[PDB]
């Protein structure tokens, strides 16, 4: 995966029913709404060989609208590639915001960085080059209640999402967010079976059919499932 | 529609869904939906699926979403503006503190009425002041008699689809800074995607481009950040910036 293209099969696949409902949701809702500075980062993104793993425009208003409603100050970004949904974070949180982004690649990071920069919001990004289980692993004995998190976004490892999610649960705050991105994989959860795959879709189209039934069954969060660019599972932490 | 005006007869949307599949949706309900539905949610919902006007009714994955909204927004004080049989209304108030107060409008208590047992069963009537009228006589009469103090938390539009824009410049004032206005159908089953579309009904129609020109107007309007969400019908989140 990101971090070869030519293998993947569902890249091109929608879950809304045509391409021109989505073309017109992203023109009339999204572009017009998105920063400079988030589409000087898109739009570098869509040459990039894993432009497929990029965030949508009309998902990251949806990422920015949830963290203004809940307030959030601190929050973590595990997953960056180029930084779009970073960038989002970064531009909706207050002046003295702080994120903790971390992924395997800085290189990705670097594609999207001079976009942050002339946004004015890199002071407020910790980005951490390392695999995320073990940050969040060390995180969760350094940690004190003081410093939890109010927002976790999921974007990294697919196969990884459950290990991710016993440490998240108790890295961010009570009434907290933790959202899980692609949880409806182009739409290939929807069955048993899905052939076709390159092996890497299979194994991440498993996970999230596991992931999916285990989120809705854990009593330590209250979920919501969303329908929008790829399925992104809103997870609030109740106890 | 379901308030007044024509039949479901002459509805032709009403089958049709945003996503790309049936299965898709089947499995998000499925999965993801009625595993966490309340019992009286379930009750309230298998008793309008035999209603004349279920179209109307806002599916459960949708209602999961709007009940996460008021919880991370922490809302206390809501509007809800097309009740129907409550389906929406039971959410909020579930998902409300045990002192949060809803402000419910309808044309048509009868609806209400229907899944009013459901409501009183899950224990959160007293969180519902329900008005039988028409919305916005009411949100007129709130804007002479609303304190700042008193402004709402959250806002909840699912009423006449063609009344949108009406119902916008009260609620821009209802609702206080930082505050949620939510529109539902903004997608209006993916034929706003189009300038023309064949074979409508003057009221699908007339919705129709109602939609159209409200998304248009919602993405240039600076009173608010706006998040159109492709989860049900469309539902658009606006968030009140001064
Ligand atoms: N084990 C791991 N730990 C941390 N990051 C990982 C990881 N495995 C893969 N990743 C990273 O996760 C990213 C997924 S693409 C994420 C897209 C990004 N959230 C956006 O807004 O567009 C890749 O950049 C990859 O480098
Ligand atoms: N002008 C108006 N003022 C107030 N309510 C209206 C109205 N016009 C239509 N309505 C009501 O709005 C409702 C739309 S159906 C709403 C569905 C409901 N929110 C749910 O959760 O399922 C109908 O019941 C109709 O009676
Ligand atoms: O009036 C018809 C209708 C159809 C679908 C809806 O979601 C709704 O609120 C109303
Ligand atoms: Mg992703
Ligand atoms: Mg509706």
């Amino acid at each position: 995966g990101p971090g070869s293209i030519d293998d993947y099969s569902l890249v091109h696949k929608n879950i809304l029913h045509s391409e021109d409902l989505l073309k017109y949701i992203l023109e009339t809702s999204a572009y017009p709404r998105e920063h400079e500075q988030l589409k000087g980062l898109r739009e570098v993104t869509e040459k990039h060989e894993w432009s497929s793993a990029l965030v949508p425009a009309d998902e990251g208003l949806f990422l920015s609208m949830l963290l203004k409603l809940m307030n959030a100050k601190r929050t973590i970004e595990i997953g960056v590639y180029t930084g779009y949904s970073l960038l989002t974070t970064a531009l909706a949180l207050p002046e003295d915001g702080k994120i903790t982004a971390i992924d395997v690649n800085k290189s990705y990071y670097e594609i999207g960085l001079p976009f942050i920069q002339k946004a004015g919001v890199e002071h407020k990004i910790n980005f951490i080059e390392s695999e995320a289980l073990p940050v969040l692993d060390q995180m969760l004995e350094e940690m004190k209640e003081e410093d939890l998190y109010d927002y976790a976004f999921v974007d990294a490892d697919k196969s990884n999402y459950a290990n991710y999610h016993e440490r998240l649960v108790k890295l961010v705050r009570i009434g907290g967010a933790i959202l899980y991105d692609n949880t409806l994989w182009y739409g290939s959860v929807a069955y048993p079976e899905y052939p076709g795959l390159h092996p890497e879709e299979e194994v991440a189209r498993l996970s999230f059919r596991n992931l999916n039934t285990f989120l809705a069954a854990d009593p330590r969060v209250e979920i919501s499932q969303v329908s929008i660019g790829d399925g992104v599972t809103i997870c609030r932490r109740l106890y």
